[PDB]
């Protein structure tokens, strides 16, 4: 009946990456942080990393490819980013084609492209308001101070420790 979740901050709080450049963020980024009102850290079976893919298509949006190794088998996730209100910002495309979601919010918060970067994603899915940051690395490894950041950047829009997690490296599938 019940879901209980730490409220989406105001995006005053969420920095956009200034000069954003679309085509130097394409291509494989792994997730070496993820934080979010519905990301739980679980020491039971420990979160593995996976990759995300940026492709850009001729007329600016992004062909996104997830991949995650689950039961054994790699999963690809596929979703469209539609540039938005301002550079480095996008909406999702195909919005009718997911049952119950209204609203999904894509915004570059910090990335020097080639090695790391910090995204923001807000969505309203079934009337509940999910947020979540990435951090993703151009290798599997960040340094601790980029993740240090990440950390404080994430309890900065409210989320305690135990809503952060770095993903555990893997070879199956993201490689
Ligand atoms: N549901 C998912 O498996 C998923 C994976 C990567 C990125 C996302 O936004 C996702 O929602
Ligand atoms: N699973 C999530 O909590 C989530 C939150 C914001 C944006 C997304 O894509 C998500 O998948
Ligand atoms: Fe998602």
């Amino acid at each position: 009946s019940t879901s209980d979740l730490i409220p989406a901050p105001p995006l005053s709080k969420v920095p956009l990456q200034q000069n954003f450049q679309d085509n130097q963020f394409q291509g494989k980024w792994y997730v070496v942080g993820l934080a979010g009102n519905a990301i739980l850290r679980e020491d039971k079976d420990p979160q593995k990393m996976y990759a995300t893919i940026y492709e850009l298509k001729e007329d600016k949006s992004y062909n996104v490819t997830s991949v995650l190794f689950r039961k054994k088998k790699c999963d690809y996730w596929i979703r469209t980013f539609v540039p938005g209100s301002q550079p480095g910002e996008f909406t999702l495309g195909n919005i009718k084609s997911y049952p119950g979601l209204t609203s999904y919010l894509v915004r570059v918060v910090s990335t020097n492209y080639n090695q790391h970067a910090m995204v923001f994603f807000k969505k309203v899915s079934q009337n509940r308001e999910y947020f979540k940051i990435t951090l993703y690395g151009r290798t599997k490894e960040l340094t601790s101070e980029l993740k240090e950041n990440f950390i404080r950047f994430s309890k900065s829009l409210g989320l305690p420790e135990n809503h952060i997690v770095f993903p555990v490296p893997i070879d199956q599938c993201i490689d």
